[PDB]
């Protein structure tokens, strides 16, 4: 198991513009297009992202290309962030994947907002961090996915995904 396979299980794959759990226009493997309500603003973002007139539909390769970019940006976002980097550096490889998953889903700003949990992760207080991570809108809104991520943090293994 790896970050790509992990995120592909959590996000799924859709070749047509769809709405995410929050109601925003997305495509591919969890690629957010726009928070705007306009499907046209979504089609426009999409064409801009792909470099062609898509009419809201993309190929598997196109989906994968967006996905490769998004994982790369997520890692680089972590490494550039003063609050995130120290945590990331302190973690083992499996747990690193869990933090990348949170950032891909909620952005660097969002994760950086989990101040107390980040501190507990840095100190390697697994059980306590897992408890604190659960007291969030994140867990409340997407509980099955949050549990998987959280279990990865708690255990340091890929069990939740197997
Ligand atoms: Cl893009
Ligand atoms: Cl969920």
């Amino acid at each position: 198991m790896n970050i790509f396979e992990m995120l592909r299980i959590d996000e799924g794959l859709r070749l047509k513009i769809y709405k995410d759990t929050e109601g925003y226009y997305t495509i591919g493997i969890g690629h957010l297009l726009t928070k705007s309500p306009s499907l046209n603003a979504a089609k426009s973002e999409l064409d801009k992202a792909i470099g062609r007139n898509t009419n809201g539909v993309i190929t598997k390769d196109e989906a994968e290309k967006l996905f490769n970019q998004d994982v790369d940006a997520a890692v680089r976002g972590i490494l550039r962030n003063a609050k995130l980097k120290p945590v990331y550096d302190s973690l083992d490889a499996v747990r690193r994947a869990a933090m990348i998953n949170m950032v891909f889903q909620m952005g660097e700003t969002g994760v950086a907002g989990f101040t107390n949990s980040l501190r507990m992760l840095q100190q390697k207080r697994w059980d306590e961090a897992a408890v604190n991570l659960a007291k969030s809108r994140w867990y409340n809104q997407t509980p099955n996915r949050a549990k998987r991520v959280i279990t990865t943090f708690r255990t340091g293994t890929w069990d939740a995904y197997k």
